[PDB]
């Protein structure tokens, strides 16, 4: 063995939670250790129960998030099982060289791999599968794509000297869907995604979704799995987009450190309301909750948030601060008195 | 009453001009009190005629521009006169909790509400509807945004240590519109935004809008509504865009300095030609006029600009800078000893 | 003649190469004198064959890269031979004055005109026709659009005080394109642009392009076409969006140094997996390769690259570097011992 580094295994867990991770690092750089394992099936994406034929990274839309350190070595072990139907491979867009690693790691059902790369390149990064040709993209909309967060080895900063520092992360992975619909406009179901294909490839090419979602679904992370915080976190809020742009955006709140083309070298952006992931591409946000409440998270085209599926919510407990915000007169008839031409 | 600070009442105007301000100050922090009158009407919206079924904040869309500093609080009298058929809120982008204040300013035909929030952010920001779900889009699509400025109290500056003042300001919204069409391709006219509100929908799912606008209709800025300007003056041009990309552009101009995600803690760009207002947000462009002339002002998705009314003009007066630009040889034929190939 | 400069003649050369040039100068300002010859005529733009009605400047697209330094003037002759059906004319985005030129350039069929502007910006520009009104969008989007790059005279700099110099420099022109389909779906061809135009525009208004290429045509600059490089060569590409925006992404690789905004007053950002062009500008990445083989330069819609014709190809000569990466275990059958859950 050439690379004579300690080695460390991550067990990787379902987004939008991210595995156990040090932001400042005195280790050394390490051969970190991955598995992701392939998963078509059918998958739920919408609150009316529609179905379509998925193809994942470890059973999730997106695939799970991947922590190392700037000059780590990260190890992938990719996994397609024989009761998938097709191959796959993996590229990393933080990784340099054989198309990201897609042209190292193509494998049929039955076959694994073991692609190394090195984390030269900090911020966070999609990693999708890309088979060839018009699979690319069919795999990529079927659900294969997620990130990697390369961290500096001494953690965040504000680009002036100063480290930032998280008190929790999520990861939202947004993910636009093309399902097709019959002739009355009911979306159709398939018993595999070879089936699906030619309708699916149809919708594709008019570039225009009938889904948009985050964690897999719409509705994935509102209710019972709304995204918790407490005034005075500081949350790190990852946002990833495979194919296609997004503009995040928190209601109430705002990003106070902004990396929108997710790139840590790069000095982020102060105080926005509404930040941009091109299509292709992973960003990344910081914002300190300075009330309580319900927050909803949303891509800002908000047709695609109310309507395609693209919105989160936060709840935050903690005190509310009348000095930031107050109602200083509830709903009340309108006077008589008044004029309001 | 907890809050000590001197008030001061705003009278608004409507886009694309704007109410009396300071850019820099010495006064400390007040309370600006401003009043919006929710107006439900059909509305024209295109050169042909075309009307739709519009929903404004104080009669115009955008809704006016409020202009406020740093570290002033904002106190808010929104009212939904009884002659409005739906309930109606305001989300500002500027605020901190409550969904911008969306979630304490519901408000019934008949109601008023009184909100205060805390001017802690600079930069250009957006304000609009949210009454909650699928309502949220239809109200700001259907004209229910409009945008707010928090100054530095010392005015903008250039991110160099450099004051920068405008001689004008113009607030230009633009509003992506979805306008229902029979089966021969017409324009559809109702009696009600509720009446309209289905078939509208299906427009808005597809992503794909019958008409851009600035100033709520095709031509609104454009014939006898040029924006007007003299060489020599910095003017500062205000683009927000509640729901939709729009990529700004000065014909036969530049932006000087651009905060393209408009927030004024971060440095502008240089010299652009063409900037980014990502949905949800506004931007703000410097440019001091250099030549006389007719200007277009466009979003530069040209068949937007062009074919779906995306297009204002500047008229400027003054001297033509030959220097600059100059026409050595006008249109002549091409010589019969040319060669062309 | 009042200009009392030097004036210099340059050849132009077809996309994806550039005229030949100096990155730094000591020389002053020039007159550079640069001849444009409109050409419409049907070209092939897919790899079916599909045909459509063109209009170009110098007979591709994008029209060639133009490059000056600041302070230089840039003397254009625009021809628009008899052969033509159409007037049209040229703006430039890196000009000040005269709707970029458009307003003392537009020749009827068998006329040309002269225009001098000064090149007083910085940056990476789009050039492109715009007759007036609805002509604006459709000469654009059926090719009538290239490129000029304004130097600094002392040429690249990263921002931070350090020069950057280019070994090559490639210019990538995308090009949205509207070709009307007949009822069963296939593509339509006319016999003059002016037969095509009413089709088009329907197409056009939809929003929704047929095909995304590079180099006016899919797989223009894939297999014998690829884009030639070297290990450690330093490679800029500029890359030009008229009308729409793109997202570009060099898959295997990285931006070192992008202006995604394309204006070299404005410090580069760093690290990028992928850039965003808005629509109406001209962007550059520079990027010095690491590793051999071939990389596939999109936009990252990947439905718009694989499956509309946006992706080109660097193949690029030199070894391997396993330390970045490399194959640890190739393809092999799953352990029996396995459990992949
Ligand atoms: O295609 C729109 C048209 O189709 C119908 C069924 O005929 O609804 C479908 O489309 C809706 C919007 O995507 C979904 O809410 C639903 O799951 C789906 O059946 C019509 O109701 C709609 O009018
Ligand atoms: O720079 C990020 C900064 O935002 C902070 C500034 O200290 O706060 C902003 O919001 C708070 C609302 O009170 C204010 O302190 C501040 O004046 C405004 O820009 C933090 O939450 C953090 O360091
Ligand atoms: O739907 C496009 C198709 O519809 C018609 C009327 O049949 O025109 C309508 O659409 C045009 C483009 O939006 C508008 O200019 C016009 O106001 C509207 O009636 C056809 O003329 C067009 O061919
Ligand atoms: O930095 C904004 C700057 O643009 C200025 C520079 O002084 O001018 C630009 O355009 C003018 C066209 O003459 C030139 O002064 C300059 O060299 C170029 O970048 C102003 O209009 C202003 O301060
Ligand atoms: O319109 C899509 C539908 O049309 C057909 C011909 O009937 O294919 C056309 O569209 C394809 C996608 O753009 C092209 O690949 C081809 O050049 C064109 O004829 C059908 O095959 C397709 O099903
Ligand atoms: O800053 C651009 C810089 O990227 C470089 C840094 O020297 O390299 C990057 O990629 C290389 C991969 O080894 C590493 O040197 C470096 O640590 C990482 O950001 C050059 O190719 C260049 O100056
Ligand atoms: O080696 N210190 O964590
Ligand atoms: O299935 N994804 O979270
Ligand atoms: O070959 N890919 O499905
Ligand atoms: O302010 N949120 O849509
Ligand atoms: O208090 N001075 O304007
Ligand atoms: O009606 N708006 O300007
Ligand atoms: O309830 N909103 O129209
Ligand atoms: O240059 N304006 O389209
Ligand atoms: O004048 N020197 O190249
Ligand atoms: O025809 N263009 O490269
Ligand atoms: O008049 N332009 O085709
Ligand atoms: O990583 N490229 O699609
Ligand atoms: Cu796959
Ligand atoms: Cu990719
Ligand atoms: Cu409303
Ligand atoms: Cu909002
Ligand atoms: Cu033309
Ligand atoms: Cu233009």
């Amino acid at each position: 063995d050439d690379l004579k580094l300690p080695r460390q295994r991550v067990d990787l867990v379902a987004p939008p939670f991210v595995h156990v991770h040090e932001q400042a690092t005195k280790q050394g750089p390490k051969i970190m250790e991955f598995k992701l394992v392939v998963q078509e099936k059918k998958m739920v994406i919408d609150e009316k129960g529609t179905t379509f034929q998925a193809m994942t990274f470890n059973g999730s839309m997106p695939g799970p998030l991947m922590v190392v350190h700037e000059g780590d070595y990260v190890e992938v072990t990719l996994v397609n099982p024989a009761t998938n139907t097709m191959p796959h491979n993996i590229d990393f867009h933080s990784a340099t060289g054989a198309l990201g690693g897609g042209a190292l790691t193509l494998i049929n059902p039955g076959e694994q791999v073991v692609l190394r790369w090195k984390a030269t390149r900090t911020g966070v990064f999609v990693y999708h599968c890309a088979p060839g040709g018009p699979m690319i993209p069919w795999h990529v909309v079927s659900g294969m794509n997620g990130a990697v967060m390369v961290l500096p080895r001494d953690g965040l900063n504000d680009g002036h000297g100063h480290s930032l520092r998280y008190d929790r992360i999520y990861y939202i992975g947004e993910q636009d869907l093309y399902v097709p619909r019959d002739e009355k406009g009911n979306f159709k179901s398939y018993d595999s995604p070879g089936e699906a294909y030619s309708d699916t490839e149809e919708v594709m090419r008019k570039l225009t979704p009938t889904h948009v979602v985050f964690n897999g679904k719409a509705g994935a992370l509102t209710g019972k799995n709304a995204l918790n915080a407490n005034v005075g976190e500081n949350v790190l809020i990852v946002h990833s987009q495979a194919n296609r742009d997004s503009r995040p955006h928190l209601i109430g709140g705002h990003g106070d450190y902004v990396w929108e083309t997710g790139k840590f070298s790069n000095a982020p952006e102060t105080g926005l309301e509404t930040w941009f992931i091109r299509g292709g591409s992973a960003g990344a946000a910081l914002y300190k909750f300075l009330q309580p409440g319900i927050y909803a998270y949303v891509t800002h085209n908000l047709i695609e948030a109310a309507n395609l599926g693209a919105t989160a919510h936060f709840k935050v407990e903690g005190k509310w601060n009348d000095d930031l915000m107050t109602q200083v007169k509830a709903p009340a008839d309108i006077p008589t008195g008044s004029t309001n031409e």
